[PDB]
């Protein structure tokens, strides 16, 4: 049923990986001297590129490899337009491999045909909290254990292959390839999600949406009328009634995100990730990194309200091209991020992270349901979507956990 995934060292069944109980490798061990020197092969017209991810040039043409040809939703009206500067803040950050960076372009013209993008991430993957707690009455609790210190394993995303070169089998020569690179760094474990279902995730959470202009998300198709607002005179009106906002916030002390504030959003932060089963582990350097304010890419706020940061929200954007509405050219979509609440409530926080994002114009928040988003949806009025965001491993065998046990947040 898979030609490719069924070669790989993924469990093959739902039906498998219910089976696992503790954390730990698919495959035995291999070693870097075992891997290929040379690049797999690929057609003799076709090239394998490293892109320089800090040259404006060749970010720039991988924009408009994924502009043209990246996710769309099933009904071919969106599609994401990630921009240059989220590409750069994406792919290079700290320690980042180049060689990590995958692309196929055309030997003639150097036209780029594919691409797919590895980035270090430092990961808690071990056998989750209930296992581990069956695994101690059993007297197993040292092979449940085993594999509890943090990795240092490869996020893959952005695999993307030209429309005009799709179902030719090219995906599983660059899976094949960015998977000898990592391995020839002696990386043996990646983590990836996708919306749509491969061989075999270990969680997956349903995709939540949070309309902030509502009049715009019903003309492009993104949302409609439910019809019991087919029951009042004037549908339209009471829907932007149900989505209103403020337009300042509510928290006092709330301020976006400075430098001097990373060691203690380190610290909240890695406070609340910790009680995940699965979940980051950030440096000083990668706090600052993926939270530190960039325009049109990233937004963090604190409250620091009389006394050191006590919580924070962090937000990130990723516009669509509305591909199937001539109305209008983007749709501005924040999407939330990382989080840590020690002062205020769950929902009261998050309620700020809206009443930014409208207020600099954002259409709509989405998020997927991981870490805590569960607990403020219904009071926040964000409703679930269609797609469910799956999370896999690479050479891990994992036992199925809810969404509510991840708090590793893909771009
Ligand atoms: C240790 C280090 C390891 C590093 C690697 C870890 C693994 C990383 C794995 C990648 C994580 C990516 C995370 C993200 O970026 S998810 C975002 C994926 N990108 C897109 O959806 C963008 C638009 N679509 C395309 O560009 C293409 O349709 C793609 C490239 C998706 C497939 O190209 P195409 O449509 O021309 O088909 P093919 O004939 O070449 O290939 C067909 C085979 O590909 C399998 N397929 C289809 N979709 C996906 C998918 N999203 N992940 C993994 N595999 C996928 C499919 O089941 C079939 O295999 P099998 O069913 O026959 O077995
Ligand atoms: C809004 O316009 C588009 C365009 C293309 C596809 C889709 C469907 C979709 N794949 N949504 C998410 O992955 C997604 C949903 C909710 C929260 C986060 C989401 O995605 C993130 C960004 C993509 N990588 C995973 C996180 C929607």
């Amino acid at each position: 049923a898979h030609a490719f995934w069924s070669t790989q060292p993924v469990p093959q069944t739902e039906d498998e990986t219910e089976k696992i109980v503790f954390a730990g490798p698919m495959d035995e061990p291999k070693t870097v001297a075992d891997i290929p020197e040379e690049p797999y092969p690929i057609a003799s017209t076709f090239e394998w590129w490293t892109p320089n991810m800090e040259a404006a040039d060749d970010i720039h043409a991988i924009y408009e490899l994924l502009r043209d040809n990246y996710v769309e939703d099933d009904d071919s009206m969106f599609r994401f337009n990630y921009s240059e500067e989220f590409l750069q803040w994406a792919l290079c950050p700290p320690n980042y491999i180049p060689d990590w960076h995958v692309a196929v372009r055309r030997k003639a013209d150097k036209k780029l045909l594919a691409f797919i993008a590895g980035v270090p991430v430092t990961l808690r993957m071990g056998t989750p909290k209930y296992m581990k707690v069956k695994a101690q009455e059993k007297g197993e609790g040292e092979e449940a254990a085993k594999y509890d210190e943090p990795r240092h394993i490869c996020e893959i995303n952005f695999l993307c292959v030209h429309k005009q070169l799709r179902e030719k089998r090219l995906a599983p020569i660059l899976i094949k390839e960015a998977t000898r690179r990592v391995n020839r760094t002696n990386v043996w474990q990646a983590v990836y999600t996708a919306g749509v279902l491969l061989p075999t995730p270990y969680a997956s959470g349903q995709y939540f949406h949070r309309s902030l202009n509502p009049e715009k998300l019903v003309e492009i198709r993104f949302s409609g009328i439910p019809a019991q607002y087919q029951k009042f005179q004037n549908p339209m009106a009471m829907l932007k009634r149900n989505y209103q906002l403020p337009s300042a916030p509510k928290n006092s002390g709330l301020r976006e995100m400075k430098p001097s504030d990373v060691p203690q959003v380190r610290r909240i932060l890695m406070n609340y990730l910790d009680s995940f089963d699965v979940g980051p582990v950030f440096s000083d350097a990668e706090i600052s990194h993926y939270l530190l304010p960039r325009d049109g890419v990233v937004f963090t706020y604190v409250v620091e309200n009389d006394k050191k940061v006590t919580d924070f929200f962090s937000f990130y954007r990723i516009p669509s091209t509305v591909i199937g509405n001539s109305n209008y050219n983007l749709l501005n979509a924040a999407y939330v991020h990382y989080y840590a609440a020690t002062s205020i409530p769950l929902h009261q926080l998050i309620l700020d992270l809206l009443i930014v994002a409208h207020s600099r114009g954002f259409d709509v928040c989405n998020m997927v349901e991981i870490l805590d988003n569960r607990s403020f949806v219904e009071q926040l009025k964000f409703g679930a979507g269609d797609g469910h965001l799956r999370y896999y491993f690479y050479n891990w065998a994992y036992p199925k956990i809810k969404p509510s046990q991840v708090a590793l947040v893909m771009l």
